[PDB]
DNA sequence: CGGCGTACG
DNA sequence: CGTAC
DNA sequence: GCCG
């Protein structure tokens, strides 16, 4: 009734089982800082099939036959059902390695192993952090710099004034390129953490060379407070505010228009579903995904893609639209 | 038991 | 090592 | 932690 994959199956941005995906959720992200992939990845899963259920887990008998529910993951939601709260995920939510390995690894250039180190030096505290900026990469201290404004949500607003600006850049450093938004907001998300932009242009190989003399514009308009040939760049933008201005992550990412689906495939995400989605394709079908294209190991060869429909019906698997790939 | 996604900066 | 979905 |  539910299968295995969240690649054969919508997931919308919203549903009714928050409550219960929010917890296993918590019980993935401390696997992540435990580096226990397997764990995170049985709870990210058994999370997503929540948000996929047409209608609120009210008993037990219900997680019967749900695939990625075990004696464990049953026992979470069982608690949550019977006392509103689960006693495991409230003694991760209060304890000193999960409240610190999150907000370290939620730094820009902080991730699970920089933490994890930071942490058995007895660091907990971005002001520790900022006490020994000897320990602290140009990238991670821009990142810390900008903390503040980075943990504030963008929202969708800010996406379209974003959009322009980098366009109009984008038009200077190569007529005709153009500009998609990807990412979360391309999943009807309202706010986010960063905003996504993927970059082509109609004519296969004028995009070469692309995203370095875009950075330049975008450099000297004064809107890059940070960034590092190249063809993805994880930028921190200057969004004009009222009488101010915020700091927001922007992504941008350029590919070859042949390649275009794929791309825009993979950076619309979720990040879970491209996981589930890559999966799927080598375990069940045999072939090679990434965001640049589709591998038949046996033939040696890569499928045409002209969009995403090409790409799922490829993979033998009904067509989501980007809302439903919420997993 | 093995497997757990696959890239680029 | 970090980044991305 | 769960699937196959
Ligand atoms: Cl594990
Ligand atoms: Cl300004
Ligand atoms: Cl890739
Ligand atoms: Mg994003
Ligand atoms: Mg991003
Ligand atoms: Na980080």
């Amino acid at each position: 009734w539910m299968p295995a994959y969240a690649c054969q199956r919508p997931t919308p941005l919203t549903h009714h089982n928050t409550g219960l995906s929010e917890a296993l959720e918590i019980l993935a992200e401390a696997a992540g800082f435990e580096g226990s992939e397997g764990r995170l990845l049985t709870f990210c899963r058994a999370a997503s099939v929540l948000k996929a259920l047409p209608s609120p887990v009210t008993t037990l008998s219900q997680l019967q036959g749900l695939p990625h529910f075990g004696e464990h993951s049953s026992r979470v939601v069982q608690e949550l059902l019977e006392h509103g709260v689960c006693e495991e995920v409230e003694r991760v939510r209060r304890s000193e390695r999960y409240q610190t390995m999150k907000l370290f690894t939620q730094i820009f250039g902080v991730g699970v192993k920089t933490a994890d180190r930071w942490y058995r030096e007895g660091l907990r505290t971005l002001d520790d952090l900022r006490e020994q900026p000897q320990k602290l990469t140009q990238q991670q201290k821009a990142g810390l710099q900008h903390h503040q404004d980075l943990s504030t949500p963008v929202l969708r607003s800010d996406v379209d004034a974003l959009q322009q600006v980098v366009e109009e850049a984008v038009g200077q450093a190569l007529p005709g390129a153009t500009v998609t938004l990807t990412g979360g907001f391309r999943r009807g998300k309202l706010q986010g953490h960063d905003v996504d932009f993927l970059i082509t242009h109609p004519k296969e190989g004028q995009e070469a060379g692309l995203l370095p003399r875009v950075m330049c514009r975008l450099q000297d308009q004064g809107l890059i407070l940070y960034h590092q040939a190249f063809e993805r760049s994880f930028c921190i933008f200057r969004l004009p505010q009222p009488g101010s201005w915020k700091a927001v992550r922007v992504d941008l990412v350029v590919a070859p228009v042949s390649q275009f689906p794929f791309a825009l495939l993979g950076w619309t995400g979720s990040k879970l579903f491209q996981r589930e989605l890559r999966r799927f394709s080598r375990k069940e079908k045999g072939l090679w995904l990434n965001s640049h294209g589709l591998f038949d190991p046996e033939q040696k060869t890569f499928f045409q893609a002209a969009s995403e429909e090409d790409i799922f019906r490829h993979l033998g698997l009904e067509y989501l639209p980007p809302e439903q790939r919420n997993a």
